[PDB]
């Protein structure tokens, strides 16, 4: 419900290395 993770939250994910960091972090 609501999905769309979060605005700005998954933005620092796609950051240097944050990538995978925010992939599993935001993954359900």
């Amino acid at each position: 419900f609501a999905a769309d993770a979060w605005a700005a939250q998954d933005m620092a994910x796609g950051n240097p290395l944050t990538t995978x960091f925010c992939c599993x972090v935001q993954c359900g």
